[PDB]
């Protein structure tokens, strides 16, 4: 039966995700880009624009915490609403875990949308811990062969690069930039700890390479007073989303990339990343060029 | 692996679910009043009806009552969606039963339904609509969905009688939600005898004229392109809702009756349900401590 090979290049913005992507494929492999004109017109207008005046306004204290929350959490529903219709849409075609006979590289996961940028958000007060495990109840299902490749890339590197790629309605937030290089930084460390043998629940009271300190994982975020009961204990809701977190993150095979090196590098380096990546089985023969023609039409009609 | 049978009472407000559920081996998941009103969000049945109230009074505009109405759903369904998420791993394949869970209210009510109720209340964007649409978890075997059936006037008597903290009784509100839940009814009755929407759109331009499922409320201006044409995206998520919705199992209980009698039908469409098997033999004992936790925890 015929493979598949999936990629989800994720990680803060800023670092030339979107870029080295193309380059990749610029080299049987199709890309799922960013989908801005989802952002920008489809689901909404301007979403980029909104999310960081809100932060702003927010910061200026021209609107509330519970203002900026609920817009903030509604802005976040537009902007992963193509990550979730697409996996959705996927997944049936997926099979079991196996050269590719197509690869799929995307830009970013459906976790980016629905975990990652809601917890910076919570970090940088626009938005509260309670809606962020929301969203992570709704992460879907992890599929088999979920390969993430993160970005690494020095802050002081990724600040000048901060300056420079900037989206239509961005604002240069550096306290922003550090909340979403810090969740992410969570996030890849979690991955280890969960792969390494850790419970959340075990070490919960303690609040490659060798397992990871509960306290340098995401887990640590929910730590929030709003989240505890009388009794100091977190409430059994909440412990559940934790334990759909856990369960969706110990499946995925993360990957990191250094993207302090040129365009081509990362290109090449990504390129080498590849290879020790799970494919996996198609559903049925004719789920390549279906899945070949979802990915293309995705493409030509929210890639902007 | 023992079996179980999970029953969701779902259907509009004010028909008298909860309280036949009651009425009712066997664990009650009752409705997360605390999380709603205390645990997620402080209010949130209040905010909801509120919102709606200014939109109506020309307070706020659509767009501020849309953000308010999207982010509340989130805190609305969360339990059901956890509860779901948790849930999930012990169900087996479908098959008296080791347990049975009856769940006040269905996952897909603060996915689909509300907020679909919540557009046609021009509250909601179909967008963010699709958007939870597209959220809504694959649907498990023995998925069995119990719906309401009761006359617009006795139901108007009915949900005078009980309105939860915080609501305003919206006869626009009631309309628009039954003719959701009524929709949903005939979508699945389509979806199951053979029913494409893909096939049926252009009609829009033995089973349920697409125009009366829920496939018509997306034949929204804001989801299509300059020539007509549904967007791609909001396509994918109308196959996912024909997907999530086709494999459910609905049974209509009439509440034009009382309570014991209500309690008596509900009993009596049990028959019919669809059993599965738990997963592991420690399931059934796991799934019994979530739904009493649950109940304990969030129920008010
Ligand atoms: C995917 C995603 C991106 N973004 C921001 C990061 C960049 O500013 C820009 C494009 O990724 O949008 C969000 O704010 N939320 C999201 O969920
Ligand atoms: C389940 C649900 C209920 N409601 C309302 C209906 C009733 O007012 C109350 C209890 O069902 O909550 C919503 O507004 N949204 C939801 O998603």
């Amino acid at each position: 039966m015929p493979t598949l090979l999936r990629v989800y290049i994720d990680g803060p913005h800023g670092m030339g995700k979107t870029t080295t992507t193309q380059l990749l494929v610029a080299l049987d492999i199709v890309y799922v880009p960013e989908p801005m004109t989802y952002w920008r017109v489809l689901g909404a207008s301007e979403t980029i624009a909104n999310i960081y005046t809100t932060q702003h306004r927010l910061d200026q204290g021209e609107i509330s915490a519970g203002d900026a929350a609920v817009v903030m959490t509604s802005a976040q529903i537009t902007m992963g609403m193509p990550y979730a219709v697409t996996d959705a849409v996927l997944a049936p075609h997926i099979g079991g875990e196996a050269p590719p006979a197509l690869t799929l590289i995307f830009d970013r996961h459906p976790i980016a949308a629905l975990l990652c940028y809601p917890a910076a958000r919570y970090l940088m007060g626009s938005m509260t811990p309670q809606a962020v495990l929301a969203f992570v109840a709704l992460i879907p299902p992890t599929l088999p062969g979920t390969n993430i490749v993160l970005g690494a890339l020095p802050e002081d590197r990724h600040i000048d690069r901060l300056a420079k790629r900037q989206r239509p309605g961005e604002r240069l937030d550096l306290a922003m930039l550090a909340a979403i290089r810090r969740v992410y930084g969570l996030l890849a460390n979690t991955v280890r700890y969960l792969q390494c043998g850790g419970s959340w629940r075990e070490d919960w009271g303690q609040l490659a390479g060798p397992r990871p300190h509960i306290g340098d994982t995401l887990f640590t975020l929910f730590r929030a007073p709003e989240l505890l009961a009388p009794n100091g204990d977190l409430y059994n809701v909440f412990a559940w989303a934790l334990d759909v977190l856990a369960k969706r993150l110990r499946s995925m095979h993360v990957f990191i990339l250094d993207y302090d090196q040129s365009p081509a590098g990362c290109r090449d380096a990504l390129l080498q990343l590849t290879s020790g990546m799970v494919q996996t089985h198609v559903t049925t023969p004719g789920s390549i060029p279906t899945i070949c023609d979802l990915a293309r039409t995705f493409a030509r009609e929210m890639g902007e």
